[PDB]
């Protein structure tokens, strides 16, 4: 049950200029630290950010944040719920920048909102070092959905940040949940004229300009000016990262089907082959990712659900795979790290959530 701390450096703000922050449950008998990045879409122009402020203000402001918040799934401190890291120091960073954790722009004359996702992370790490992070041995940067993509964009900074601050011995790692998207062909098409018709490739390219967005340097050097949107897609940015990153991704992610303009509520040849192709292509992008967990389910997010221990791939649950990943960073008999389903339809894995 984690306690809120608003950032001491008041220049690092949410969208509306209110200070950003983090929730902390500290565990003095542990040198392990878990920093979780919240998700929740994004906004890429004035009009859609304005609408988001009326109906999703908690994702744009700290004004109405509660003082405590309860830890779930991987953020739980009970072994029964969290077999993986129940005794670790727990940190939940709320997503109030609407920029996929990439922005570095302040509010001012010329900017109605601030987009400081990359700087919010950066400062949480700084202030945590004065609360015990200085004695850590592993820092696991995790996140779900837009926070999952934020892990891929930010994990190597946090590594580079801690070396420049004199902490080269802390091992920085990443855990990206449901943030591994494909810029594939859509099932039905629309031109980018408003929020709901703009495909993520077009929406992200406009967002980076609007946010002053920042991407990892090696990926930036590959795709070069004005093609930085490529680095928000996992299979393109992952090969540029030096930190160890574990990738969790449903094969038939609900958010991926949404941006592909697919709805499930009588499926035919047209759509059957489309859905089957989607599972095939994302399985392909994971073939050479040594640490991964990809079940054949229709869902979205998992690592902070309380029942995250129920899903299995080839008999191995997600908390076990993460524990096997820790062992491999010291192949392991009966303790695998690469777990990708091979059956081709949603919920062909019986452990899929209902
Ligand atoms: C201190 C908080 C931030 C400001 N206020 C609303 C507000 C004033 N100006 C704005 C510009 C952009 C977005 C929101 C606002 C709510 C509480
Ligand atoms: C709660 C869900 C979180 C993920 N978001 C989609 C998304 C976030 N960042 C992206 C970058 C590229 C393509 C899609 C996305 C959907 C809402
Ligand atoms: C506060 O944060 C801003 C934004 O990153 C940074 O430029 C500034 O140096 C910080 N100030 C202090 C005292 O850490």
């Amino acid at each position: 049950d984690l306690r809120l701390h608003l950032l001491l450096n008041t220049s690092v703000t949410c969208n509306d200029g209110s200070p950003a922050g983090y929730y902390l449950k500290e565990s003095r008998g542990s040198r392990r630290w878990l920093l979780f990045l919240e998700g929740g879409w994004y906004c890429f122009n004035r009009e859609n950010c304005d609408s988001r402020y009326d109906t999703m203000r908690r994702l744009m402001s700290s004004r109405d944040w509660p003082r405590t918040r309860t830890g779930t799934g991987i953020l739980s401190s009970q072994p029964e719920e969290n077999p993986y890291w129940w005794n670790a120091n727990m940190v939940f960073i709320p997503y109030c920048s609407s920029d996929v954790w990439s922005g570095a722009s302040s509010k001012s004359e010329k900017n109605e909102y601030a987009f400081m996702g990359a700087l919010i992370i950066q400062e949480v790490v700084r202030e945590l070092l004065g609360r015990g992070l200085s004695g850590a041995k592993v820092l696991l940067l995790a996140g779900s959905s837009a926070g999952g993509t934020g892990v891929l964009l930010n994990v190597d900074r946090v590594a580079e940040q801690l070396e420049k601050l004199g902490y080269p011995a802390i091992q920085v790692r990443g855990l990206a949940d449901s943030g591994w998207f494909l810029d594939n062909k859509q099932y039905r098409h629309t031109d980018c004229v408003d929020t709901i018709t703009c495909a993520p490739t077009e929406a992200i390219r406009r967002g980076i300009r609007y946010w002053n967005g920042v991407v990892p340097e090696r990926c930036r050097r590959q795709f070069q000016e004005g093609e930085e949107w490529n680095c928000f897609f996992g299979y393109k940015v992952y090969p540029t990262l030096r930190s160890p990153v574990f990738v969790v991704q449903w094969l038939f992610d609900e958010a991926q089907l949404t941006v592909d303009n697919v709805h499930l509520t009588p499926v035919q040849e047209g759509l059957r082959l489309y859905i089957q192709n989607l599972g095939r292509e994302l399985r392909h992008t994971l073939k050479d990712v040594p640490a991964s967990f990809a079940p054949a389910c229709l869902s979205h997010e998992i690592i902070i659900r309380s029942h995250w221990t129920d899903v299995q791939v080839k008999g191995t649950s997600l908390p076990r795979a993460l524990h096997c990943w820790d062992r491999s960073l010291h192949p392991l008999k009966g303790c695998p790290v690469h777990l990708v389903d091979s059956c081709p339809w949603p919920h062909c894995n019986p452990s899929c959530p209902t």
